[PDB]
């Protein structure tokens, strides 16, 4: 009677007022647990090292993803830093603190749920959930502004050195693609991305232009074709469990405090292994 658990978690938003006891209120279940950070921990590096810091010190093992919020630069960060060199420091200081990161080589998780390889992903997004009335990502973009209906990433979140964050979304894509083909075709994996997979999810959204933030179409069938058995996301601030093609798909966000005071949420901490037969 004590079983290790794969939980996870995202979209923690430390730096605003009331979601640092959230994340203060983070412990396993027995000493072998596993955290899983899907995106969105905080913008300044200080307070994405001192949230993870936080957790790596609670949890066996801590897997982080980057989200939008991660990868933006704000005039009040410490480090100035800007596009893949954030994201390389980002790695680096996950790395010295032994949190593993999409760069790191995939973790299996060896207990309940069977042998299960966990994916930790960057992607980002390359404006492909084209709203109705477009045609195009320039055309979206424009119909967006004009709605009001924009993401501060435009401002904040530096592609640098690639062009647009579309180019640097595509390279991802393409690298993660490659390593996904050299996974063993008969072990379940755990697919862990800030952002949704596929659209579906994004009907959810109040307004539907925003979805041009919200992912890409490269990866629709990647939940079948590599055969998980879960995915982990985040980012729409949508925390629910849905099934897709058979594979269950968790939105594991905590959000902003006026978001969650809302609701009464059972725990914070959402169980990704073994199945919980919700
Ligand atoms: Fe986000
Ligand atoms: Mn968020």
């Amino acid at each position: 009677g004590a079983e290790p658990t794969l939980w996870a978690i995202s979209d923690l938003h430390t730096g605003h007022l009331g979601n640092k006891p959230v994340a203060e209120s983070l412990y396993p279940s027995s000493p072998d647990d596993w955290l899983i950070v899907a995106g969105d921990v905080a913008e300044r590096t200080d307070e994405i090292r001192w949230s993870l810091d936080l957790l790596r010190r609670r949890f066996a093992k801590v897997i982080w993803v980057p989200g939008n919020h991660e990868l933006w630069t704000t005039n009040r960060d410490p480090m100035q830093i800007f596009g893949r060199a954030r994201y390389d420091y980002l790695v680096n200081m996950c790395d010295e603190m032994g949190v593993v990161t999409p760069e790191h080589p995939f973790p299996v998780w060896t207990e309940r749920g069977g042998p299960a390889t966990i994916v930790p992903m960057f992607l980002l997004y390359d404006y492909s959930f084209l709203p109705e009335g477009a045609n195009s990502k320039a055309e979206g973009v424009a119909i967006a502004k004009e709605r009001n209906v924009v993401a501060t990433d435009e401002f904040l979140l530096s592609p640098e050195p690639y062009p647009t964050r579309d180019a640097w979304c595509h390279e991802r894509v393409a690298a993660t693609r490659a390593r996904l083909e050299q996974l063993d075709w008969m072990q379940p994996t755990v697919l862990v991305n800030h952002f949704p997979l596929l659209r579906q999810p994004c009907d959810a959204l109040f307004y539907p232009e925003f979805s041009l933030w919200c992912g890409t179409t490269k990866t629709a069938d990647w939940h079948t074709r590599y055969n998980a058995v879960c995915s982990v996301y985040g980012h729409l601030h949508i925390p629910r469990t849905t099934w897709y093609d058979g594979v269950r798909f968790e939105e594991v966000s905590v959000g902003y405090p006026r978001e969650w005071r809302r609701r009464k949420p059972y725990s914070w901490l959402r169980q990704v292994l073994p199945d919980p037969q919700y």
